[PDB]
């Protein structure tokens, strides 16, 4: 596994953004979490989902460097967004919103689940300190 810059284009929600990767606009789905919804009209805005997308715009907004981690499997999704582990000045962006209580740890799909364990244990702990979502 190997990192490559990527540059801010827009935030989306808490899980989704926009970067600009290789010279051209794609859309990046964080890998292995899942962050309260502000989107989808199926409910509306879930609770911490407005917490959740408030939290990766700034932390990718305030950032020197962004790098995109592919994982091991495969790079895209069916709606052709890009499955990675997104980094702020090299710091996570999918393990924060987990250590900070806004994200769970999502489905695994192997073999897309290098990062796996990292993050369970930041969710636990996330548990025991009752953040956010885990009140």
């Amino acid at each position: 596994l190997h990192k490559e810059p990527a540059t801010l284009i827009k935030a989306i929600d808490g899980d989704t953004v926009k970067l600009m990767y290789k010279g051209q606009p794609m859309t990046f789905r964080l890998l292995l979490v899942d962050t309260p919804e502000t989107k989808h009209p199926k409910k509306g805005v879930e609770k911490y989902g407005p917490e959740a997308s408030a939290f990766t715009k700034k932390m990718l907004e305030n950032a020197k460097k962004i790098e995109v981690e592919f994982d091991k499997g495969q790079r895209t999704d069916k709606y052709g967004r890009g499955l990675a582990y997104i980094y702020a000045d090299g710091k996570m962006v999918n393990e924060a919103l987990v250590r900070q209580g806004l994200a769970k740890v999502a489905y695994v799909y192997k073999p897309n689940n290098t990062h796996e364990q990292h993050l369970r244990k930041s969710e636990a702990q996330a548990k025991k300190e009752k953040l956010n979502i885990w009140s």
